[PDB]
């Protein structure tokens, strides 16, 4: 008899009360019991933020099923509104359970007569809500006992160490079937504020009831505040609410005097099909998505009214005219920047920048850097030197371009469609300073998932080089499954970068790395 | 100019809106429909309405393909917990009046439209005590824009319409969903209307599924709280998820009183459809089993489950179950359930299996026709079984005889011809005589009326042991797309109940007197 594990690199959450630790298939006879196996906690694990560690059974496979997998469903959802925190009930009967004070070995046992064919257990891990979003939980699985006899196990997937992290938004939260397209910043009080879509009943892009939310945390994110509607049309001329949705936000923080904006595109009308095939060439609300401004002087808790910039930036001739998703920056001359994308007369989109020279009351924006592509994250690489990192409709690869003059003209930069790879994806990119870090070097810091094919392997990338390479050495895997896939960088302090993300186990994800695990 | 459009849908007693009329209005950028007029039949009983009101619903998208009479559903009978008034996300109220209402009612709006095609509609609720009877036939005489009569396009209108009541809607009792309606009218006049309680999603056979029945005592107007007939929980340890019971089939031992439900329960299989894992072998590990309870006090209380799959499976088999809906009592006494299985040679066959002995023991014997998957049956003569088949060949329903109790069958001549079908799951009953208001002998037949997708579901009545479906002898009661499952039960001498998968609510009551369907 033989036992096939997997533990893949998925974020262990504070928030809930199940997390996957390991999944195990087991093709079995009828009546044969997995009575003992033994979880070893890692020497350097800190015991005392365990609440629990538990032992599921999950019946059996069907024959039907294609190909061979660790599971019969998906044990804990990120998709069922309200339900997406505890192992689901349905498809879970617990075997045993071990709770605080855990020691370092940990055995969990089963009395329960397998069926013949493949049968799946697995191992669920709970962790304290108060637990260091730097914690790392290393764990082994030395033994298995089948009918009380040995068995070795075959392992198909094993991680070092496993990373904590919280669910902002989850599922249902606050009645909003999901939680889209996030944002970060951290304000000059080292304050923490995430912006997404609130997509109330689906998850689907514009058009649709969307507001802009945003989750602000005062302690580096291991508690939240209640989140605060940022923007919302409701019903604007009298069009339901489903007519009038603002979405897609991008966040930035004025360093010079610590005023948030927060930009998003607000459509209207265009019954209940996407936007990006609905906004038309024209100016007015009718005719065009419109390009609107909150901002908050007391650092993210109240928003002002929106503020209405279209006319500022957008040619009439273009289909529509948006934000880049996640966040824009302050050049180090004190210049507003956000990213923007535009589908222009011939009907292709394509990325490029906006600014303000004056605090943001009034905005610029040039000429497009490269043609076919959408969402990109801009970074000041070197003092007066803007590098966009964009979504490109060509696939395969991030496309990759530097202005010196606020956009009027542009280069293609050494790394582009080639260094990063990506399966045509939003992405997040920062310049973290020399003298702002741990490290006392400039680095870039960047986010997506690391593959072309679908969205999985989430994972930061850092450079030393001003983006010219990105090692290998220098990445670090957060999230393996499948997700929505968008996430957004923004540093907590000297020490720690933030992300924001779309993951396989939350609608909006939050998790804090070291740099120090990055760079060396 | 203004088109607009009537369905013949039900109008739900318990929901707070329900579709009236749709309107779609291609217009110039500040055009305002400043009035319509509703006015209401003369027959109509004013004192069962609540309120109408008329919503504004924004514009439709210029991508979208084709011409439609609304951007979304306005009313959900899918999200969970929220099937029973407008969706405020895509609706703002204009206008409203409420009871006492006038036999005229005209509806004013303010809105300026966008350029393009906007979307007006019409909501009618009734009080929740109005009778399952009541008739509801409208019109809308006159329509303003700017100030302006404009003619007005129909593309669809109704003469009457017909209420019901939602007994089961998406999210009711912490259940995503619910399918598969059997009906029956016990010796005391109770209606017990049972189905799959789904609690996950609206998914088949596996996942957590129960037997759910719903009791009413007074023809349906009210109903009491769902009953778990049948479920095996955590059987032998396995997960609820890994041990539903569904596609219950319902009968009333007409001799006794006694209920019986039989349902298939199955064990394992992961998280895919029996259909394609319920394997050859009798035991629960292997195969679907078919399950028995009883009820002896009027559906109110149930039997533990009564495994009978040894008595009438053969081992290579790879699925039998019940034909879902309703079984019957024949004029004897025989109790006969319609059954399926798909044999070794992986080919589906209808049959019935009886019982002679009050359900202690049942017998099943030979397939009516290959290829054939759920069917009811009906003692169309005194001794002679009538089995109307779902066929795989497509197109139309299969019919067969049988004189002893189905070792022999007897294709009848309306088989595959007189009742069209998409491949769905049709209802048949037969009513005596002496015991209808007609006082001739009635078949009775219930499907989604096409054989494009499941919609137009209608009640047809045969008076010729089922040769002849008579349009003239028809009611069309849902002309939207559903579920498409239905189950026909006499509710007194006068009224036909129909339980079924509408396009306004996953388990739908309506009673039709039988003067609406013959003369
Ligand atoms: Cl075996
Ligand atoms: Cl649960």
């Amino acid at each position: 008899d033989s036992i096939y594990v997997r533990e893949q690199q998925i974020p262990i959450l504070i928030d809930r009360i199940d997390n996957v630790l390991y999944e195990m298939r087991i093709p079995a006879q009828k009546g044969d019991v997995l009575n003992e196996i033994t979880i070893q906690i890692g020497d350097n694990v800190d015991l005392s933020d365990i609440q629990a560690i538990r032992l599921f059974y999950s019946g059996v496979e069907a024959p039907s099923r294609k190909g061979e997998h660790f599971s019969p469903v998906t044990y804990i959802s990120s998709h069922i509104p309200g339900n997406t925190r505890k192992a689901l009930e349905s498809y879970s009967v617990r075997q045993d359970e071990v709770t605080a004070p855990l020691s370092r070995t940990v055995k969990l046992t089963s009395k329960q007569p397998m069926l013949k064919g493949i049968n799946y257990f697995w191992v669920s891990i709970q962790m304290k809500p108060e637990t260091s979003l730097l914690a790392k939980v290393a764990t082994t699985m030395p033994n298995a006992q089948i009918n009380n006899k040995p068995i070795n196990i075959t392992w198909k997937g094993k991680v070092d160490e496993r990373h904590v992290g919280i669910g902002v938004r989850q599922a249902g939260d606050d009645g909003s079937a999901a939680f889209r397209i996030p944002g970060l910043v951290t304000t000059n009080n080292g304050t923490l504020l995430g912006v997404y879509d609130i997509r109330y009943n689906s998850s689907v892009d514009l058009q649709e009831k969307i507001d802009i939310g945003v989750s602000r945390s005062t302690d580096k994110g291991q508690t939240w505040e209640p989140m605060r509607v940022a923007m919302t049309f409701k019903q604007t001329d009298g069009l339901p609410h489903g007519q009038n949705g603002v979405g897609d936000p991008s966040i930035l923080v004025d360093e010079k005097t610590n005023t948030i904006w927060v930009v998003a595109a607000w459509t209207h009308g265009m019954g209940n099909e996407r936007a990006w095939w609905n906004s038309m060439p024209g100016m007015t609300p009718d005719e065009t998505a419109q390009l609107m401004l909150v901002k908050s002087e007391d650092d993210g808790k109240t928003w002002s009214e929106p503020i209405n910039i279209t006319s500022q930036v957008k040619d009439p001739s273009w289909y529509f005219l948006l934000q880049g998703p996640g966040r824009g920056i302050t050049m180090q001359d004190g210049t507003l920047v956000f990213p923007i994308q535009f589908i222009d007369a011939t009907r292709v989109p394509n990325a490029g920048i906006m600014y303000s020279k004056d605090r943001g009351k009034t905005w610029h924006l040039h000429n497009l850097a490269r043609t076919n592509t959408t969402e990109a994250q801009v970074a000041e690489v070197e003092p007066g030197v803007l590098m966009l990192n964009m979504r490109d409709n060509r696939g395969g690869s991030r496309a990759v371009a530097t202005t010196k003059d606020l956009g009027k003209t542009w280069t293609e930069h050494p790394s582009s469609r080639s260094a990063l790879q990506e399966s045509v994806c939003m992405a997040s990119l920062i310049k973290v300073n020399a003298k702002d870090n741990i490290t006392g070097k400039d680095l870039l810091l960047f986010s997506n998932p690391n593959t072309t094919k679908g969205r999985n392997h989430i994972t930061i990338k850092a450079s030393l080089d001003g983006g010219l390479t990105w090692p290998t050495e220098h990445q670090v895997l957060l999230d393996e499954a499948e997700g929505w896939g968008y996430s957004c960088l923004s540093m907590i302090d000297k020490e720690t970068v933030g992300i924001f993300y779309e993951s396989s186990v939350a609608h909006m994800t939050f998790q804090a790395v070291k740099l120090q695990d990055l760079i060396h």
